[PDB]
């Protein structure tokens, strides 16, 4: 609206407040409120995306941009010895806000499997 | 590259492979961790997402596009979990990129 009424899309609109690590055109980066490492964040598109399952071909490069902003506030945030990003889809995968994000989560030992 | 997934991606030790085009790979786990579970690889040896380079940002979102792609033909319809892991917290257990797809059961919280 733009962004969508979930609570990301509130966020990205600055109607609701978050802990920002990055901000650029076309994602955000913020902590996670419920973090399940020391150091856990989300990296969401300002464009929205209900699911990774309805992306279209077009958004490859808004996806691998995630990535990318997802692995340089890892480093930013001092996460040195590693880290795992995850991205969640329905049900089975544990998927709560149905706005597409990417999480990164480090600071300690991640196990196997992831979940 | 020099990793087991170069061999595989030069077609030189066998993998049950699920797709492939230009510039990546999708094959099944050897030590599946869900019923299904597989990676999407690029060709390119990429050691680490942390050495992703700006360039590769088109790359990394295809290798999602075409994980996307798999999990529907390979019949994964109440969702599933991706996960690229870096280092040794990451428990990254191959020096070349990878995005693992893991679905078939419901898929729990923290993500180890
Ligand atoms: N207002 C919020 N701010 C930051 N993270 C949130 C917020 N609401 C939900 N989350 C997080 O989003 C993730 C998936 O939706 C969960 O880890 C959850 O803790």
């Amino acid at each position: 609206r733009p962004g969508g009424d979930t609570i990301f899309g509130k966020i990205i609109r600055k109607e609701i407040p978050a802990k920002i690590i990055f901000e650029d055109d076309r994602c955000l980066a913020f902590h996670d409120i419920s973090p399940q490492a020391p150091t856990h964040f989300l990296v969401i598109p300002k464009k929205h995306i209900s699911q990774i399952s309805v992306a279209e071909d077009d958004d490859e490069s808004l996806l691998g941009h995630l990535m990318i902003v997802g692995k340089k506030c890892a480093a930013d945030l001092g996460l040195n010895k590693g880290y795992r990003m995850v991205v969640n889809e329905g049900s089975d995968g544990g998927q709560s806000v149905y706005h597409v994000h990417l999480a990164v989560l480090g600071g300690r030992q991640m196990h196997w499997p992831p979940g």
